[PDB]
């Protein structure tokens, strides 16, 4: 029953910081990690970085590297992150989210993916006057029939390993994860959607296509440079519907 739930909205002008929180509660399991992405206004998710509670070890994005801290509070089960030197460019919905080791016959194993997310906080910066994964940008198609959105990466992410994901997102909603390890299904996700991997590109097949998954649909990968990576999106507009 574990949840995720971010603090409110922040409005900044550049220069400024801003720091904001994501608690956790509702399980007791304990072997995970807790990412920050984040996406500006009609645009696609950005990973900035993440850090494991247990340790306290943090991990950026190099493009975040210096102006980003991501730390946690295990007694009070608060993660927060702190980014500095407001820009333009952080106008976003800041989202967290777990990054957790499930448990089977092999033992502890990482999913390499986000499987809870917090329900975002937004942060704009007020005016001052002024990727690795690519995915096609639309699809349309009418309901009752396959289709297929493609997500080409390189070889240091897609092509590396296994650790593809996708992720799909209603309107005013956080994504939410339907493929990880290239074709696996989370418990309960519909089996109308399945993943597959060619080389540099990866894919996601919608199967008895229907009104509901009308939605914008993201690849995402980990990386060589112990990164998470995330596809351009697309949209998908079911037709009729
Ligand atoms: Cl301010
Ligand atoms: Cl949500
Ligand atoms: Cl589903």
């Amino acid at each position: 029953q574990v949840q995720l739930v971010q603090s409110g909205a922040e409005v900044k002008k550049p220069g400024s910081s801003v720091k904001v929180s994501c608690k956790a509660s509702g399980g007791t399991f304990s072997s995970y990690a807790i990412s920050w992405v984040r996406q500006a206004p009609g645009q696609g998710l950005e990973w900035m970085g993440g850090i494991i509670p247990i340790f306290g070890t943090a991990n950026y994005a190099q493009k975040f590297q210096g102006r980003v801290t991501i730390t946690a509070d295990e007694s009070t089960s608060t993660a927060y992150m702190e980014l500095s030197s407001l820009r333009s460019e952080d106008t976003a919905v800041y989202y967290c989210a777990r990054e957790p080791d499930y448990y089977d016959s092999s033992g502890y194993y990482p999913i390499d993916a986000f499987d809870i997310w917090g329900q975002g906080t937004t942060v704009t910066v007020s005016s001052g006057g002024g990727s690795a994964l690519t995915q096609p940008a639309s699809v349309s198609a009418s309901p009752g029939q396959s289709i297929t959105i493609s997500c080409t990466g390189t070889s240091s992410d897609v092509g590396a390993y296994d650790w593809v994901s996708w992720y799909q997102q209603h309107p005013g909603k956080a994504p939410k994860l339907l493929i990880f390890d290239v074709n696996n299904r989370p418990s309960g996700v519909s089996h109308r959607f399945s993943g597959s991997k060619s080389g540099n590109t990866a894919s996601l097949t919608i199967s008895g296509l229907q009104a509901e998954d009308e939605a914008d649909y993201y690849c995402s990968s980990y990386t060589r440079r112990d990164t998470y990576v995330f596809g351009t999106g697309t949209k998908v507009t079911v037709l009729g519907e």
